[PDB]
């Protein structure tokens, strides 16, 4: 079997991009955030507090015929920006692009975080790391590709984000139309319940390549490209007026200037990011302060190549057996 799912933007920025999912019987679609640095699918509910819910899209499990709780099983996540859900559990017949899951654990929220609550274009969660990051407790619960990995032509997702544009999450097949050249794969560490890989280091703009090894996740529920403060350093000297503001927690820029693009190695293959992606626009509506796309890890404990690298990209998650990251241009 295989899938295929258009996944869009939520706003200008490309902040986030959601992905229609069917859950139930009948269908009831959700918007999805698909995430590749969690393992956790979970929706907005009929069971959400409702002082939490402003404008998502809600799953109902008693207006399902093929739902069934999942008796005393609960769930509560935190995640790497402070944000945070919980609640019980159903398994429910899931399909994403044409593939279809029956049994998945469905999550339903019966507390979200404000971030969730403040965000009406995003549902919920689909989970796309390994399983063994799965918060449902007492019986842990798999992500719906390792339930689907066994059906798929190819034990294989891919992920074709957009820039400022629509893109593609396909499960099961590699569409050889989607990119450029040759995709170069890339060694997986699974320790940490992620897809970690390590770079073979950067350049910025047209300078020279910087041979360095740079561990870090390809996490498409991150905004941003998070590196060592060496590497976010060297980016932001080569732009006029560019500064670290603690006061906005980051790496700004005057609106004014043009970026340089920033270059990433995967084995001896570079991807290279335009400067327009790196780009996140006024810090606060109508400055002339801007937010940049590229900014320190150092505070994290974990270097993060989000949606503003994986975007310059077509990138496969290899889970076979030992599993690989490809990259190819596109």
């Amino acid at each position: 079997s295989t899938g295929s799912a258009t996944t869009t933007p939520i706003d200008s920025l490309d902040d986030a991009y959601i992905t229609p999912v069917q859950i139930g019987t009948p269908a009831q679609t959700l918007n999805l955030d698909f995430d590749t640095g969690s393992s956790d699918l979970w929706v907005f509910s009929s069971e959400t507090t409702a002082s939490e819910v402003d404008g998502q899209t809600i799953y109902t499990p008693s207006k399902s015929t093929t739902a069934k709780l999942l008796s005393g099983a609960t769930w509560s996540i935190s995640y790497g920006d402070g944000s945070s859900s919980s609640g019980d559990v159903y398994t429910d017949t899931v399909s994403v692009g044409g593939l279809t899951v029956t049994g998945q654990a469905v999550e339903s929220a019966k507390k979200v975080s404000s971030s969730f609550t403040e965000d009406s274009t995003i549902d919920g969660l689909l989970g796309l790391a390994f399983s063994t990051l799965n918060t449902v407790s007492p019986t842990q619960q798999k992500t719906f590709f390792d339930n689907a990995k066994a059906s798929l032509d190819s034990p294989v997702f891919t992920a074709d984000l957009g820039y400022h544009a629509p893109g593609t999450y396909n499960f099961g097949f590699i569409d050889t139309t989607a990119y450029t050249g040759s995709i170069t794969y890339t060694a997986v560490s699974t320790k940490q319940g992620f897809w970690e890989w390590t770079s073979t280091g950067y350049a910025v703009g047209s300078g020279t390549f910087k041979s360095t090894s740079i561990d870090g996740i390809a996490d498409t529920g991150t905004t941003l490209l998070y590196l060592p403060a060496t590497v976010v350093s060297a980016y932001w000297a080569q732009v006029s007026g560019a500064k670290s503001s603690s006061s906005v927690g980051g790496y700004v820029f005057p609106c004014s200037a043009t970026l340089p693009s920033f270059t990433f190695g995967v084995g001896s293959a570079r991807i290279v990011i335009p400067g327009d992606y790196i780009d996140f626009g006024p810090i606060s509506t109508g400055s002339s302060s801007c937010f940049g796309g590229i900014q320190s890890s150092a505070g994290i404990g974990i270097n993060i190549f989000g949606d503003v690298a994986l975007k310059a990209a077509f990138v496969v998650f290899n889970g076979a057996t030992t599993p690989t990251l490809g990259f190819a241009s596109k």
